[PDB]
C-alpha cells in the first residue's frame, strides 16, 4: 500500500490522474518525482519551471552546480538530484523535444530510466512544449515502464482524452 489517492488504474503498474504534479508532490511527498528536464537542466517552463518555482529556485541552483561538474545530460538520459520540499529525490529525465527536431524513438529510452525506481510520480514525457503526441507518450510509458508509475496529467481535457482512447 502507498499514499497515492484518486488514480485510475490503466495496467498492473501504471496509474493516471488529472492533477497538478506540483500540488500532488506537495501532498504525497513521494520518494521520486520525475521532472520533464532538458539536457541543460534549465527549468524554464511547464513541469520543470513549475517544479523549480515550487522549490523557490533551489532546484535550479542545484542543477547549475550539477551541469558545471558533469556537463549536459543526453536526450533519453537522466540524473537523480534532490527532491527539495517536493519529494525525497527528483529524477530529471530528458525526453526528446519534437520542437527542437529530436528523434521520437528516444522516448522509449527516456522512459527506461523510470525502471531504476520502484515507485514514481511523473508527468508524461515529450508532452506540451516538447511537441510529442501525449497519446503516444502514454502508450510508450505503458509498454516500457515496469515499476509503479503514478502519472499526473495537468490538462483535464487531455486527461479525459487519454483515458477514453487508452487501449
Ligand atoms: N512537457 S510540459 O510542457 O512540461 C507538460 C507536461 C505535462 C503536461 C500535462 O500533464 O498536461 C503539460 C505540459
Amino acid at each position: 500500500v502507498n499514499s497515492f489517492s484518486g488514480y485510475l488504474k490503466l495496467t498492473d503498474n501504471v496509474y493516471i490522474k488529472n492533477a497538478d504534479i506540483v500540488e500532488e508532490a506537495k501532498k504525497v511527498k513521494p520518494t521520486v518525482v520525475v521532472n520533464a528536464a532538458n539536457v541543460y537542466l534549465k527549468h524554464g517552463g511547464g513541469v520543470a519551471g513549475a517544479l523549480n518555482k515550487a522549490t523557490n529556485n533551489a532546484m535550479q541552483v542545484e542543477s547549475d552546480d550539477y551541469i558545471a561538474t558533469n556537463g549536459p545530460l543526453k536526450v533519453g538520459g537522466s540524473c537523480v538530484l534532490s527532491g527539495h520540499n517536493l519529494a525525497k529525490h527528483c529524477l530529471h529525465v530528458v525526453g526528446p523535444n519534437v520542437n527542437k527536431g529530436e528523434d521520437i524513438q528516444l522516448l522509449k529510452s527516456a522512459y527506461e530510466n523510470f525502471n531504476q525506481h520502484e515507485v514514481l510520480l511523473a508527468p508524461l514525457l515529450s508532452a506540451g512544449i516538447f511537441g510529442a503526441d501525449p497519446i503516444h507518450s502514454l502508450r510508450v510509458c505503458v509498454d516500457t515502464v515496469r515499476t509503479n508509475v503514478y502519472l499526473a496529467v495537468f490538462d483535464k481535457n487531455l486527461y479525459d482524452k487519454l483515458v477514453s482512447s487508452f487501449l
